[PDB]
């Protein structure tokens, strides 16, 4: 990799999906 995925795309939603969606929180 090299494009760093532009920091994911809302890392699934900003992480795991926003920290799972603020679910991984």
């Amino acid at each position: 990799a090299w494009k760093e995925k532009i920091r994911k795309k809302l890392k699934n939603e900003i992480k795991k999906k926003w920290r799972k969606a603020v679910i991984a929180w």
